[PDB]
């Protein structure tokens, strides 16, 4: 379920070596590939310059009556991302918002954080370690977001060789954290990354399974929406390993979001990936670098080594409390650095996780955490709402809300 390797270096060069060779032809492949990447980056930046945003708009009403045509699919699927909007009406969003802030002011949440190592001392939080907050429980069964997930997870090519590699219809629930930015606040250093994995997916051959096409020079045949074999990959044991396979990353937004607001960014190229992935296999990179990659830290994708996957940088559209936005597992994201915009930008993290034999047996252990309060096992354990005040028990569960966690009833 883990992978192990001690001398990481060696193993770099060892298994660079061994794709050279696999795939002679490795500049050629890379070439042919940049020319699709560099398309797709000069057809993002002509929206931007043109008053258009790159990321598709969806209405989560549209979903829920059948209205999503399939080009407004495929769109999503070359872009890897969507922005869905009215998932959750206005004024319950905003009162989430003033919901959580008492939620934290009542408990002396600040105090209790600073009470909690001089690197400690130094972590005006932004990213809170709360999880069982009322709004954050809601929005998680609420039957909208539900139906939206289920449409993001219908996405996906889940069958293949006999074997259904998720359920793209069953939802379960991955408690995550919320956000809190303020203007002018302090910037939290997030570059441009991937989660879910640096060089694993060259040195471990169940995430080279995934990538099979791009390591055998038939790049075309590369589709990032396969489940085959997503859930079987191997990562190093580190605090950045999310036990769940989630398809789609995302938030909620609590308050108005806005460009140069301090909010998310995101390169909307689907096949990204193949681009990363030949890039650190060419002949300017050394034998023992896979382009800065570190093993427990996110993929980061730079100026030095991928000059022409930062141009596509682009933000989000703009966004009202209750609206969400969602990316694929393998979409490059950032936060803007500076909050310059008026409101601030609250958002609430919630994923689309597809229900399967890897995501199974992460929910008695995240059930565990719930009725407790503690945090989850994939967080540090603060477990700072064990004695809060207005904490969500299982008593504000509607049915959807138990079906997801796994609670039998
Ligand atoms: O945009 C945010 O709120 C954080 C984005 C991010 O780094 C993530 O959720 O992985
Ligand atoms: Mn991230």
């Amino acid at each position: 379920a883990s992978l192990h390797i001690d001398d990481i270096p060696a193993a770099i060069k060892a298994v660079k070596q061994q794709l050279r060779q696999a795939l002679p032809d490795y500049q050629q492949v890379f070439q042919a590939v940049e020319e699709n990447i560099r398309q797709q980056v000069m057809e993002i930046r002509r929206n931007l310059a043109e008053g258009k945003n790159p990321v598709p708009q969806l209405h989560a009403d549209d979903i829920i009556n059948g209205k999503v045509t399939e080009e407004q699919k495929a769109q999503i699927k070359q872009r890897g991302c969507c922005a869905i909007l009215g998932v959750f009406p206005q004024e319950k969003a905003t009162a989430w918002n003033r919901e959580i802030g008492d939620y934290l002011d009542r408990n002396n949440f600040v105090e209790r954080l600073k009470n909690a190592n001089y690197f400690g001392t130094l972590a005006k939080p932004q990213i809170y370690g709360i999880y069982w907050s009322t709004p954050q429980v809601e929005a998680r069964q609420d039957k909208r977001m539900q139906a939206v997930q289920i449409f993001l997870n219908n996405l996906w090519q889940t069958e293949s060789n006999g074997k259904q590699h998720f359920d793209a219809n069953r939802v379960v629930t991955y408690a995550d954290r919320t956000r809190r930015r303020p203007p002018k606040s302090s910037s939290l250093g997030l570059s441009p990354h991937v989660d879910g994995g640096s060089i694993e997916r060259w040195l471990d051959e169940n995430f080279r399974h995934v990538y099979r096409h791009v390591f055998s020079g038939q790049w075309q045949k590369y589709d990032p929406f396969a489940a085959e074999g997503r859930p079987e990959v191997r990562e190093f044991p580190s605090p950045a390993v999310c036990s769940m396979f989630r398809t789609f990353q995302g938030w909620t937004a609590l308050t108005p979001q806005r460009t140069h607001a301090g909010t998310l960014n995101v390169i909307p190229i689907a096949n990204a990936m193949a681009y990363i992935l030949l890039r650190a296999l060419q002949d300017d990179v050394a034998d023992d670098d896979l382009c800065g990659a570190a093993p427990g830290r996110a993929l980061s994708a730079s100026e030095q080594w991928h000059p022409l996957l930062m141009e596509a940088i682009s933000p989000i559209p703009d966004l009202e409390a209750g609206d969400t936005v969602f990316w694929h597992c393998d979409v490059i994201h950032s936060v803007e650095n500076e909050h310059n915009g008026e409101f601030d930008s609250n958002v609430m993290y919630i994923a689309a996780a597809p229900w399967c034999e890897k995501n199974a047996a992460y929910l008695p252990r995240q059930l565990a955490s719930f009725i407790d309060g503690r945090s989850p096992p994939d967080f540090a354990a603060d477990d700072f709402e064990v004695d809060f005040i207005g904490r969500a028990t299982i008593k504000n569960l509607t049915e959807i809300g138990k079906q997801q966690l796994g609670i039998t009833d």
